C-alpha cells in the first residue's frame, strides 16, 4: 500500500520512506551535491560490488550487488583489482549504522543512483531496495582489469550476469565521469575524457582519436597513449592531463564492439537510455527481482543534460579520428577553437583547490 514520504514524495510502499534521510545522508555528509570526486569512487563502487558473481563457479564465488565489499571491508577492497576502492568503502560504512534498516547491499546501489543524479546528464536510474543484509566476501579474480582484452571483458561479464557486447558497451559510459588515482603512480585523478563532470558522450570520441603521448609514465599497466596528455602537474598544478585506458581503447575497435561504441558519439538520450538499462541489470545481479520491492521514485531527479553539443577538443579534429565501424558515419561535430590544449579542470567548479571528503576506515590500499 501507498503512503506519502517527509519530503512530499508518493511511494509505491512506505519502505521506500527509508531511503529518503538516507539520500539526504549521503548529499550532506558525503557528495554534497557534486558529481565530484567522492561520488565518481561510489559509482565505481557499485560495479565492483556487483561484478563480483559468477554463474559458471555458482553462488559460492560471490553473490553480486550485495554489500560484500563494506560487509568484508578487510578481503574484496584489499585484492589488487580493487585498489583504491577503499575511498568509497570507508565513506559508506559508517552509514550502515546510522540507518540500519537499510542493508550494505541496497546503500552501495541506492548510493550510486544518488551519485549518479549529481551529474548532468545522467539517467535516472532504477533502484529496488530489498537485498538481504548477509552476506560473505567474494573470491579473487571477478573483477576485469584495464590490461584484460575484449574476449576476457565480454566473457567476465556474460559469466557475471549474461551482459552482451552492447551492455557493456552501455556500462562503459560511466567513464564520461571517471579519472585514475592508481593507474599511474606518478599522477593523481587523470581524467578519462575533458568533462570529468559531465555526462556526455565526449569519452567515446577522444577515445577515437590518435594517442599521441602520456600525460605521466608511458608504461604503466592498462594504459595506452593519450590524444590529449597535457596537464600542469609539473610545476604543481593538480589539473593532470587525459589518460586512456587500454580496456577502453581495445572496445572502441574491436569488431565485436565498435559500432556500439561510436553509436554513442553526440546521442546523448540514446546513452544516458542505454547506460541506464544496463545499469539496472547490474544492480540486481545476485538477485531475482521478484524478491525485491520498486522504490525508483525515492531517487533525486538528475541534473539536466548540459546544453552543450558535443564537440572536438581543442587542437583535435575529425582528421585526428581512427575509426573502425563501417555501419555509421562517424557525424560531422564542431571543433573547439584554440591553438594550445585547454587544461581539464580538476573541480567541477573549473578550479583546483576543491577538497571532497573521506573518512576514516577499515578498507586500505596500496601505492
Ligand atoms: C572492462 C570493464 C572496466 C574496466 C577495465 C575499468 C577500469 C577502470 C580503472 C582502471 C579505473 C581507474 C581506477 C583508479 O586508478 O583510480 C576506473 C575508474 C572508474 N570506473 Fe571503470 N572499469 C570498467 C567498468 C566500469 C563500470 C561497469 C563502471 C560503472 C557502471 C565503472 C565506473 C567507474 C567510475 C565512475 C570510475 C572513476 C572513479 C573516480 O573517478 O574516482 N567502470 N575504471
Ligand atoms: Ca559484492
Ligand atoms: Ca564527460
Ligand atoms: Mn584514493
Ligand atoms: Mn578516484
Amino acid at each position: 500500500p501507498t503512503a506519502v514520504c517527509s519530503d512530499g514524495t508518493r511511494v509505491s510502499n512506505a519502505v521506500c520512506c527509508d531511503f529518503v534521510s538516507l539520500g539526504q545522508d549521503l548529499q550532506s555528509m558525503v557528495l554534497q551535491g557534486d558529481c565530484g570526486e567522492d561520488a565518481h569512487e561510489i559509482i565505481r563502487l557499485t560495479f565492483h560490488d556487483a561484478v563480483a558473481i559468477s554463474r559458471k563457479l555458482g553462488p559460492s564465488a560471490g553473490g553480486g550487488a550485495d554489500g560484500s565489499m563494506l560487509l568484508f571491508p578487510l578481503v574484496e577492497p584489499e585484492f589488487a583489482a580493487s585498489n583504491g576502492i577503499d575511498d568509497s568503502v570507508n565513506n559508506l560504512i559508517p552509514f550502515l549504522s546510522l540507518h540500519p534498516t537499510i542493508s550494505a547491499g541496497d546503500l552501495v546501489q541506492f548510493a550510486g543512483a544518488v551519485a549518479l543524479s549529481n551529474c548532468p546528464g545522467a539517467p535516472r536510474v532504477q533502484f529496488l531496495a530489498g537485498r538481504p543484509n548477509h552476506t560473505i566476501a567474494a573470491i579473487d579474480g571477478l573483477i576485469p582489469e584495464p590490461q584484460d582484452n575484449v574476449t576476457s571483458i565480454l566473457e567476465r561479464f556474460d559469466d557475471a550476469g549474461g551482459f552482451t557486447p552492447f551492455e557493456v558497451v552501455s556500462l562503459l559510459a560511466s567513464h564520461t565521469i571517471a579519472r585514475a588515482d592508481k593507474v599511474d603512480p606518478t599522477l593523481d585523478a587523470a581524467p578519462f575524457d575533458t568533462t570529468p563532470f559531465t555526462f556526455d558522450s565526449q569519452i567515446f570520441l577522444e577515445v577515437l582519436l590518435k594517442g599521441v603521448g602520456f600525460p605521466g609514465l608511458d608504461n604503466n599497466t592498462g594504459e595506452v597513449s593519450s590524444p590529449l596528455p597535457l596537464g600542469d602537474t609539473s610545476t604543481g598544478g593538480k589539473d593532470t592531463g587525459l589518460m586512456r585506458l587500454q580496456s577502453d581503447f581495445a572496445l572502441a575497435h574491436d569488431p565485436r564492439t565498435a559500432c556500439f561504441w561510436q553509436g554513442f558519439v553526440d546521442q546523448q538520450e540514446f546513452m544516458s537510455q542505454s547506460f541506464a538499462s544496463a545499469f539496472a541489470k547490474l544492480a540486481v545481479l545476485g538477485h531475482n527481482t521478484d524478491d525485491l520491492i520498486d522504490c525508483s521514485e525515492v531517487v533525486p531527479v538528475p541534473k539536466p543534460a548540459v546544453d552543450k553539443p558535443t564537440t572536438f577538443p581543442a587542437t583535435t579534429g575529425p582528421q585526428d579520428l581512427e575509426l573502425s565501424c563501417l555501419a555509421e558515419r562517424f557525424p560531422t561535430l564542431s571543433v573547439d577553437p584554440g591553438a594550445q590544449e585547454t587544461l581539464i579542470p580538476h573541480c567541477s567548479d573549473g578550479l583546483e583547490n576543491c577538497t571532497s571528503v573521506q573518512f576514516s576506515g577499515p578498507a586500505t590500499d596500496s601505492p
